[PDB]
């Protein structure tokens, strides 16, 4: 979150890391956009960081319904400042780090009452 | 084929072209290797100038069997300086101009005889 991390912070190192001469091409998926083969072909080394960026369900009866959303998604679409719905009541499953920065954010978002299950 | 149209010509007036500010990216077959979904979103237009690269079969009774090849594969074979088999005795099926093109690289590809059928 924000809070906790300023982004301009991170965009100034950036900046300096691209003064020195990397290339970063945003808004290209590989597997998506561009196909591994091509870098394959195209490169002399390919490394892969993609990271874990999926949200694990509640692994319960009725977790499809409308309603109910990941904590990372929820996470995303705050820091892309787009179109979100909360309410007044907020309940937040689990006990990481991700669940407080959720509950926590939350709290900022207008939440009047935020519980964690 | 070589005899007719010089490849430097071709260089030459393509360097040319790039000399005012073209930017040619060689080996990015769209589709394969990078979406047209990625140019969709990247660029204000797209132009598709994709060409007619597939040669009709013979249409015939035994036309999957091995000693029988296109036209058009065999002179990208031709132009690449790749390692090709020929024979004595070559049939070159057809009458426009793939096949004149076909029949006399072929009598210059060390070619006994050729017969267009
Ligand atoms: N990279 C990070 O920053 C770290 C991750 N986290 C937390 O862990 C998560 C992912 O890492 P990892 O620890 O491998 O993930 P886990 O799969 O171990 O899940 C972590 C949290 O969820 C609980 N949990 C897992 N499955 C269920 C289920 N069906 N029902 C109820 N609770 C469940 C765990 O509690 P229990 O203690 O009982 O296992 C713990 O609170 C993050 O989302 C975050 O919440 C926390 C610290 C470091
Ligand atoms: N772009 C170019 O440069 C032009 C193309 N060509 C010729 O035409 C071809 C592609 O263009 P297009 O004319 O539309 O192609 P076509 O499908 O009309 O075929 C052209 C040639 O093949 C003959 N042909 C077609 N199908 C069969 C079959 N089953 N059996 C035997 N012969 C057949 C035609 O003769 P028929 O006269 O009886 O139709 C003609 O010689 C090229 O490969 C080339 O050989 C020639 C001039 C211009």
């Amino acid at each position: 979150p924000q809070y906790r991390l300023d982004k301009a912070l991170l965009d100034a190192e950036v900046a300096l890391m691209t003064k020195m001469g990397i290339e970063i091409i945003y808004n290209t998926k590989i597997g998506d956009d561009v196909s591994l083969d091509y870098l394959h072909d195209n490169y002399d080394a390919v490394f892969l960081g993609i990271g874990s960026w999926q949200s694990q369900g509640l692994r319960c009866k009725g977790e499809d319904m409308e309603g109910v959303l990941g904590g990372i998604d929820f996470l995303r679409e705050v820091t892309m400042n787009s179109n979100i719905t909360l309410g007044g009541k907020v309940l937040v499953v689990g006990g990481g780090n991700t669940a407080m920065d959720v509950a926590r954010t939350s709290k900022r978002l207008g939440a009047e009452e935020v519980t964690i299950i």
